[PDB]
């Protein structure tokens, strides 16, 4: 151990920062967030320092380094770009035993300022010990995605339950399992952040009212079009806490490897081409397994409420009193749009975007063939030619640009394009899953293409 | 934050622990491993202290607490079994501006000792401030597993190559790329672990003898509607390692907090002026991130902000985000599509083509139309849309301050005054599903 990490209480405690540029400002933002009684000493200050000074957040001392400024300080930071002046601040700080950070050089002075993950009162800090700040950022990034946003809410709330926990749970092992369940309860954390007193109570009691080993709930999660990177942070957090993951084929492999490892997996997808699971049964197992006290995650391709009906898999939960929630995901329209260089909206081209089903009651042609609009078809490859003919017939121009995006956002993403009179033809050049994009925005791809094609 | 974490260098710096029992011992163990010049003042002492005493790893002062033993110290730790002596210690520490910790009283004194996960020189610290000690112990376990054992080796080697890296690569980004390649090489990592200097040098030499790109870039990143957890993993990575971030007001502050604390930031300033800020900064060789609300290629001006970059020879890429239409609807318990309800969805702007928009077997979503709302219902109703059709206006979707108002067309213009921007307007049948599917707020 080359450094001893410690967590300092800075509320209304004197601290000094020497410097007034951009580096000093970050140091001040941080110190202020911690509530320090801050004095900033520099030759010149950037605007944000004037803004704070003018709303009582800190004190400014314009001029060179005044050593007496350290006489009652608990922390000092050298943040000027003059190595000799920083040296004097450090020396003046060390002579009076004041922890000081020289910020240009990390191991020259008293303490290192680590990369922080703030979930107050819960906090994590990572340090390179001065070797690699790059590594520190890599860790902060990974740690931020793993700690839910409102984790601090439950850390703070735990206090108002400690007594009740010791009273119903008399064995240390039991009380620990309680906290393990309590600390991953994201719905409660959200309710507290929303100041939803009834749900906070409703969710607090279900925590004491249900069997200890039960964590019944259903979470609909949008996996995104394929790229594991397009999963949302909450979606990852939910996926790492699942007891059972119910998924279909449009959920990527990379996405599934992020699942927790012997968290049971239930493939409700269309097997070998011919065996798909009827919806009521998928609905029933989600309700059934949550009733058994399992944290159920329904992993859907793209987004849950856009042509992959989580609506159906949910209106049966809000009647068994099975708490539930929804984590939207990047829909194929958005993923493919961004990865093919085809904006769904651009300056003149259009400002009405339409997400339409492909192939009960069929297709409204001149609502479609009309324009100043961008058309995006989901599930329409076996109806591509039948879309071509029924679009030019109702007025759409034959030279209207079109494109097909297969396996959007994935390492095998294929993009093909041309003009409308080539649609059905370009479609027999692609396989499912793919989207069709009809619109003038398709020409923007010559200026915006950035992703590799296959 | 209620605490500020710092990593202190304790080598040759005096420290004081008052107390000499089991609690005092573990604390002394850390101070010693951190290399502090330690002094332990205690009425009685357990065996290990004596052991440390004759190897010369510390000094022992037998007897009651002496306030002057703090006069040369940088840190004071109170670990007696006497609540009264511990505060005499913290009052003596405080009067001398010496950070102090009282072990069984975390709400007191000036600093709390966090749980540590050691991978020297790499180190991670976790704490609750005493609010949820079980939470911090649970996190420590998980982190002990998540963090490879030999991570310190890679980190130690990274520091050693620092000097050569700078004197081989001229810019800021060939070195950023050097590191990205460095920390991704599993051969180099495995090689350090089995001290194979042949494999470490071989791989290292090829890293240095590589042609790395110096140019910067622009990366359009969707921040989503507001909720920070709706940002994508890649979106987080991009804002976590950017040089400068250009953001608008539709980027919630919780998301702005996820940005590199080391990056510069420009609030936004005409599209054309904004357009220039991007390529200019990329020109300098910087990694620019244009953080936009919702999704960049849907009613943002993402296309415009990129269409000249190719002409300029500036690398770019796009990271999609949850559009406001997807986030608000889902968070308001209104799915954009259901059973046979509507299988066609429209995202619109705030003349327009009302007959194509009042028609149905479709769902409508209006961005930017809170004050053109009266003309939408007057026009929609006129062009054929049934006035018992439910509508909804979502204010600050996905956020902790979200509000939802519902009703019917004939009230549209009215409800539009119950809310303010940023708000979204959902027209369609699926809005009736709100209370059969509502899950975020009772608001
Ligand atoms: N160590 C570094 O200087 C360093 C480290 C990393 C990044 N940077 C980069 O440099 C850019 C800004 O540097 P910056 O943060 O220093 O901002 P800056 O260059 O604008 O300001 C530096 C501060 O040092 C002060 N200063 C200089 N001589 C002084 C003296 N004799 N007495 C008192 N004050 C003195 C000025 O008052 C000024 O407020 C940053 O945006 C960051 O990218 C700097
Ligand atoms: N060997 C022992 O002293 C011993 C053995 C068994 C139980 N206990 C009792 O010790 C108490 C535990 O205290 P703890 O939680 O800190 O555990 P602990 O094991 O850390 O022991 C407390 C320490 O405080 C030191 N000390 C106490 N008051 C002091 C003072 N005013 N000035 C200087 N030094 C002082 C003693 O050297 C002792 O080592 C409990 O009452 C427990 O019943 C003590
Ligand atoms: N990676 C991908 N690339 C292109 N299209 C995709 C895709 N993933 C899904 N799709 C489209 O989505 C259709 C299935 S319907 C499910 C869509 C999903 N709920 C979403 O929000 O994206 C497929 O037929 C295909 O047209
Ligand atoms: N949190 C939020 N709640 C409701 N509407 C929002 C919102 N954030 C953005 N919007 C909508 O987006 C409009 C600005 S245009 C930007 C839209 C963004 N590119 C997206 O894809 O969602 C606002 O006027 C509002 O209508």
């Amino acid at each position: 151990m080359d450094h001893l990490p410690i967590f300092c209480q800075l509320r209304d405690r004197d601290c000094l920062i020497v410097g007034g540029g951009d580096v000093a400002e970050r140091k001040a933002r941080l110190l202020l967030e911690a509530g320090a009684r801050l004095t900033v000493n520099a030759l010149t200050f950037i605007p944000q320092f004037t803004v704070w000074a003018n709303e009582g957040m800190l004190t400014l001392v314009e001029g060179p380094f005044d050593e007496t400024l350290l006489d009652s300080c608990w922390l000092a930071i050298a943040a000027t770009d003059d190595d000799t002046v920083n040296q004097r601040v450090s020396d003046a700080a060390e002579s009076r035993r004041i922890f000081c950070n020289v910020v240009d050089a990390p191991k020259a002075a008293s303490f290192i300022m680590p990369s922080i993950i703030d979930r107050s009162p819960l906090m994590v800090a990572v340090s390179s010990g001065g070797t690699s700040p790059v590594l520190a950022r890599l860790l902060r990034e990974k740690l931020e995605s793993l700690l839910p946003q409102h984790l601090g809410q439950v850390a703070r709330y735990a206090g108002q339950l400690r007594a009740r926990v010791k009273k119903q749970f008399a064995t240390m092992g039991e009380r620990r399992r309680f906290w393990e369940k309590f600390f991953v309860n994201d719905r409660l954390a959200q309710s507290l952040a929303n100041a939803d007193e009834k749900a906070v109570n409703a969710t607090t009691e279900r925590l004491f009212s249900e069997p200890l080993d039960h964590r019944g709930e259903v979470v609909l999660v949008g996996a995104g079009p394929g790229d594991a990177g397009l999963l949302t942070l909450k979606g990852l957090q939910q996926i790492q806490q699942a007891d059972i993951v119910v998924y279909d084929r449009l959920v990527s492999d990379d996405i599934m490897n992020l699942v927790r490892r012997d968290a049971d997996r239930v493939f409700v997808g269309k097997r070998a081409g011919y065996h798909c699971v009827p919806q009521e049964e998928i609905n029933q197992i989600l309700l059934r397994e949550a009733q058994k006290g399992k944290r159920v995650v329904r992993l859907k391709g793209g987004d849950p409420f856009i042509f992959g009906r989580g609506g159906e898999e949910l209106e049966t939960l809000c009647h068994a009193g099975i708490p539930f929630s929804v984590v939207p995901g990047i829909t194929a329209a958005s993923g493919c749009s961004a990865y093919s260089g085809i904006p769904l909206t651009h300056r003149d081209y259009a400002q009405s975007v339409r997400l339409v089903t492909g192939h009960g009651g069929e297709l409204d042609w001149e609502n479609l063939a009309a324009e100043k609009q961008t058309l995006v078809f989901y599930m329409g490859l076996n109806q591509a030619a039948t879309i071509q003919e029924k679009l030019i017939a109702f007025g759409m121009q034959a030279d209207m640009p079109v494109a097909l995006v297969e396996n959007g956002t994935s390492v095998k993403q294929r993009v093909v394009h041309g003009v409308l009179t080539q649609l059905g033809e370009l479609a027999q050049q692609v396989e499912s899953p793919a989207l069709i994009i009809v619109g003038r925005v398709v020409a923007l791809r010559d200026k915006l293409n950035w992703f590799s094609n296959h």
